[PDB]
């Protein structure tokens, strides 16, 4: 009905059963829509767990584009990383199920690589905007990949240990890389 | 009689014709083996571009085991990163083709994630051995992910621009993260 | 309930009145659609009994493409044959006891032979992909024809005797040929 | 041989011109008979490419009736298949033209299905005679259909190549299915 | 086993491909004979379009021997001319192709001259038998040449215009010369 | 030197030795010219005996074109036939050798047929000019062929019997056909 | 009464004891006949294991003579070879004992050579009948010898290895020669 | 002194008179030896026509053992078959008499069977050495039997028809089986 | 095998790129040697596709020396031809690439003629050794050249088809010339 | 004395100075012609030793085309081979004692192989025309190569020993191969 409603119901089904054992009609039925209605919002089954990531990416780009130019690069990246990954008690529970599906499902990895490249494109664009131009240059690209590593490290620590704050995990992972490998 | 021979032949075929249009028989035929003989070494077409990675990981462990304890953790990680991706003049051309297939083929990404997790496990073990113990701790884990991002950044820069040295690319990418984001 | 509904209604009138004295408009009228609406789903009267065979062929090819390469050729053929003949009592009635429009109508045999050639092309492609050179080589072609004979034998046994399971009929017919004529 | 003469003449005309552009009078004229005389041997145009066929089926029955009872069933089927499809260099040429017309002409397919059913009836009767059961049981029926598929595969291979022995093609095609799909 | 069969096959080939591009093996193969078997009946490719002309000349002699002596010389010549070129409905089409090859192919003209001389010898003998004796006398010789010219004129008119009867053409051409040039 | 000189010397050589055993250089040598000089006047060896027939045909056409319209067809043809074939004692001897070569040499017959068709074209044109139009109509064509038969009959009678006048032979042969076959 | 009953009885005795240690009277006694009655059916002890081979040869000739001419030569020979050697569980047991005594007894070899030459004559006659007709010609006779070797190879493999079907053994042995050493 | 000299002398006598009408003493006398001297080289009359076959078999084994492994099996067998049966005009004459006595004498057949089994053992060993190694296995032994039939077919054709080369006969007989009954 | 390794590597490069676009350093680099090290095994680029060849000729000499003297000359030549050209499925693949380079590359033809002369010298010596005479006599020389033509015919047939056994091709080609042109 | 004269003069200077250090102008100068006059007859330096081979090939094809079809294949090949190697003492000197530019010059071997392929194409076409399907089939191709080997063997024997007749050498070399290697 909303994209988000379809995604949420799909993630409940993927959490309970397999990803592989849940069909697109199972999702349509559980969401109370016709199958073709589902395809207006999602072109594929693999797209469904990645709910409205297009919008998340636009918002992250918006935040980074509008961050005051006097704010240092490191501070902007840490600020932006933690802003998009802060959640309420309710939305934290479904995000935990969603990330389990995304990170651990073999069939989602091809599609996920496209989503990660989108995210890295936003980060690299931001660095290119603050430095010399060209998203594909070494330094923007290294910063984007580094940031991706930080995030996935934090997400995995969070999933392994249910007592950890996601934003504390992200902050800690960021700080390793912020400080640098030359310092432990 | 080698996994390596099968892999080499398979990469030549995947480079020329694409991945999906190359059969497992095409590989067995080009390698001069029966189809079953191929399955002794590989349980899948998707496994084949990765060669004998189990042995590469054992030799990375060997290199890290034999680094002197007085050698600093950053130096050991940078030394191991660049050594693990140094190939004879013999093998530069085939490695370029191999990494194109691995990095760019959607069908390899599920399998690739397992291989990257293996590599990160070796790195994390080494860091835990030099710091407080526990492979799954946060930090000997952030370092492994960070180092993976550095590597993939270097590999992509290398593939995009043929006038880059791979070891220079890895060294440069490592040094961003080694120095830290706190220092531009 | 759009191409199917048209097909079901058509088979009713074809199974009611001579395929030759049922017109495309009679079918449109009985299905409650305009004449040109029917032509979006079917280019011809002869196409209507065959439903969406294009999709059945694509799905059979999809199943054979995606079968694990470690699975033997005989097992894959038997698996694929019996994977598309499972239907519910209702769907089975638009199929058994009653005879077949497809098998038994003289006017549809020329066209039906072209549809069977499509099916044999899927089978022969799969065999060629697992074993040898070209789709037109004798062995892929003999296997495709053998498979077609098995299928038509099973379909006729099923129509002749309404107490028999289609998938059991297919499995039994396959097993004669699997075991071989040298063991009768 | 009055029927055979008419058929031979008809097939030379069908080979040179269309099937559809050759009339029943064209056939009568080329055969040196009145139009009415042709109808004592053939009830329609579509019957003519099949020659006597009633007589070919009686001859196949005669050959199977006269095979020694001590000869095993597999050997008898292979022996009959290959003997029923043997000729001079001379009669091989007319048979190539005849089979092209039979296999490829849309208007002959309905009629051909009745001729194939006759042939399968002979084969199924023979199997029932050596094994017991009824002619309409699964195994005689599957063997008859299988043998038809073998034959059409052989015929198509033979037509597409023209360096190929028909009896070698039939023997090879039979042997795949004789050995069984459990082998190749 | 027939000269006629070889000739018929050869004429079909010469019509489709031209004379020079058809080999003696192409003829032996199409006729279903060994190459040496062809040379029993023909000592040359150039001989083949002329079939068993020796026998046609013996049968022309037979027809002229059996014409009643009371039948006038002109009537006998016209009767024999038209009978010698009358062919069954069976053979009109093949005779059209045969005469095209004979009349129009440069390579056949040397051989053809020998066959025309044979025919003229039969005619001249007959005229000498009805008049004063001596085959080589002037007049039973002029008549033979004149009759040959009449025939070839008729044949060419027949080939040029498919709506001409050959026997009407021969009869008309004969009648010019029969009536004489003294009468328009 | 002249075309006629080359032809005359060629005919002396063809008379003494074979046609087949005399080469084009033998002719060039005996005529006292270079080989390429011979090819300015003759495109082929086969053309050489037919010396300046192009000119003979133009002259025959000229004579027939200019013959008074009141002169009857028969008279014009007989007049023209005998005018072009009248010769002195010297030129009669070489014409006898030339016609022997032309009429009796197998290798000249293809080329000769083209020359005879040229001659017949002149005759038929003349008849078409006096009657209704179209050289290819039946009557002009029959008259041309008849005239050719007359001529060859006369030439052969002349060659067989050295005591005969060529113009008397032509006149006698003409008169058979002029009178008509209805009168002996 | 029957030569084959006498042969069957004789082969049971030859299987249990020696060939060499079984007398002609032992066989007469076991078969329920007088000694001279046995000699009306068999002129020698060496003849007895080859029971009514004369009849087997006539039957083989009959089968080969009556095979349809359109059936190819290799198919006819393979079909004929396997038809005479297809046996019930019961008849398989006595055939195994019979062939053991024939193939392994030195004293039977002279007589056996004459029986094999009879068999080869049937095969060569069949080939001569389908090709040019002289039974002593090269190909008729090469085919007969080859087929004899195929058969004896199959029989020996069959006796050596109790897991093997006789008709499978014959078919496999035939197929090596029918295919070719290539 | 030589076993083969004794055999050669014996075969000249067997060719001229019967096998059956030539005694062992007749052979001793013709060979210029005492009777017991003959028995040191041959334990039996039946052994004598098969002269020094033990040595022929060792030589055949030597030749087959030493054929290069890259040479295909059919070529090796055909090459070996024709090498042992290539003879000068002189040696052809005595070989013809030797094979006539061996192939046609009933009394030699028991002994001959043992010699043929020796020959087949050499062939089967060679095949086992190139393939999986057990000399009693099916294919080793089918090939040995087949090759025996080829050889005897060639020998008999050769004896029947004085216009035929032995090596041509063997090559032709080999080629039927090497090609196939197809 | 140092020479063979360099040659194998060189042929993979020559197959992928040109002959002309592959340098001696490219070969040294791919073989994992200094440029100077390559020159101890090969005196030029054109030598490299031929491998050791000196050693192949010594091996052919060894094989012919060790063929038993009682083996007839024809059998020894056929045996040597086929043994010298035998391989695994593996080494068949490299040999196909090698022979393409040897047979098709203009710059190798001069050098190839010297290699062919070496091969013919071995064959001619062997024939002289079995027959007497000198190596340079007509018959040894003709047999060596004939055998070279047989081989190149076989090699070309093998390259153009790829379903063909090299040893079958050689055996067939040998047998035409073994049997003689007096047959086929 | 125009393309020949150029060739003769060229061979003199080539047989005088290194083919490599004789230029196209030296040849034009020594022949007494302008440089561009030479290029009307020869497109290249490599063409000059080969004379007018285009014409030799056309003549060999002409001889084979026109050989009586009753003549056996072996006889036709031997006849054709020895029909073009007859020369006068003078023409033979521009051929024997002295060695060959064509056979012995390294720089002309690549080009010479293309000229030999032309010759083999003539031979193979002739064989295919007498016997089978395509020029590229094994037997026509083997016969052409065999024939080439025979020729080169004869040419070398002729050059090595100036007392030998070329046609006797060719005939002897042919006869080895005609008789066959099975009779050495």
């Amino acid at each position: 009905t909303t994209p988000h409603h379809i995604s949420d119901v799909a993630i409940e089904l993927f959490a309970a059963h397999g990803f592989t054992d849940v069909s697109v009609d199972d999702i349509a039925r559980a969401a109370g829509i016709a199958r073709r209605t589902l395809f207006r919002y999602y072109a594929s089954k693999n797209a469904i767990p990645w709910g409205d990531f297009s919008t998340h990416l636009a918002q992250l780009q918006g935040l980074l584009d509008n961050i005051d130019s006097r704010i240092q690069l490191r501070d902007a990246l840490r600020a932006a990383l933690l802003a998009f990954n802060t959640f309420d008690e309710s939305e934290t529970i479904r995000h935990r199920k969603r990330m389990r599906v995304i990170l651990q499902t073999p069939e989602l990895q091809a599609y996920s690589m496209t989503m990660y490249a989108g995210w890295r494109e936003v980060i690299a664009k931001f660095v290119a905007r603050r430095s010399g131009g060209k998203t594909t240059d070494f330094m923007p690209q290294t910063v984007a990949w580094t940031m991706l590593g930080v995030a996935l490290s934090a997400y995995e620590h969070w999933l392994r240990d249910e007592s950890v704050s996601l934003t504390e995990a992200l902050g800690a992972a960021f700080d390793v890389v912020g400080a640098g490998l030359d310092r432990l």
